[PDB]
């Protein structure tokens, strides 16, 4: 099932805050589905080695919460650099899914893009140019069927790899009590 | 029924290709639905002033298309600028959903939002920062119940309401057809 046309490309970045003009990237997962959402494979994950300034100047949200989940840590210890990472990632995805058929998922994964778009471009064009935002449905979901949000679970923050397993938990959640089979 | 929470603010744009870095804004249109996707309120639409330095060398796909749907033109006749059309369509939105309460909403809206975010900054600041994206549902459709897309109505008119009305009947037909409600 290595090249289907209908693959999913799952991903999830961390960042130093929420602007590409000054923010970086700190982290990077991601997962192939199939269409159905049975999980196909995981990628590598990278913390990206980012120097120490970098990391303590960051978001007041990110110092907490990259603290917190260990994220720092991981950055201060890495010597991954950004053009290894966006190497290895269009190298593992060009593996699963052939270039431009699957968009880019996740959760408000449009913000993820500006990233990847401003900092790995290479990567941004073995996607398909839209975006399958999982945040899209939730927001349908919260106007149209809200006690659907009741089955969704959020667990805590560690790796990207983590995040990325949540937005698909999610999704499948929506397939099975929002959608019309 | 005006200021009520759950309204949400549809928009497209038209631009002179596909990157923002230096690519600008030719036209912009808004349209408010309720929740239950009522049209509540059609905005001011804006053909934006540029000069032929811009509309001469725009990409082809938006010189040939933009030349027969009447925009071009109508950029050139237009007096209004940049920041005249930002002021108005901040107004007229902020008439009709609290600030932060509705994700910016159509077909590619991540895309629109890029233009948004760097030409139109104060605008943008009244959505949530999520988006609501028509296409992500298409993208499931086409994955999960294709046969749906036959009741979507695509005519292909590249404008500034011809594309809204579209990307909101178009959710209107999932609603009914692919959601579970």
């Amino acid at each position: 099932m290595a090249g289907n046309d209908s693959n999913l490309i799952w991903l999830d970045l961390e960042m130093t805050g929420l602007e590409p003009v000054e923010d970086v990237i700190l982290e990077i997962a991601i997962i192939i589905t199939d269409s159905e959402l049975n999980i196909l494979a995981q990628g590598p994950i990278f913390a990206i080695s980012q120097t120490d300034d970098v990391l303590d100047n960051m978001n007041p949200w990110c110092i907490e919460h990259h603290g917190k989940s260990g994220l720092t840590q991981r950055c201060r210890d890495s010597e991954v650099s950004l053009a290894h990472a966006t190497k290895e990632s269009l190298a593992f995805v060009q593996e699963w899914v052939p270039q431009g058929k699957s968009p880019m998922c996740g959760n408000s994964i449009g913000q993820d893009r500006r990233f990847i778009n401003k900092y790995m471009p290479d990567f941004e064009d073995h996607f398909h140019y839209r975006n399958l935002d999982v945040s899209t449905i939730k927001e349908l979901a919260k106007r149209w069927k809200p006690e659907v949000l009741e089955s969704v679970v959020k667990t805590g923050a560690h790796l990207a790899l983590d995040a990325i397993k949540e937005s698909i938990a999610e999704l499948k959640v929506y397939r099975e009590l929002f959608f019309k089979l």
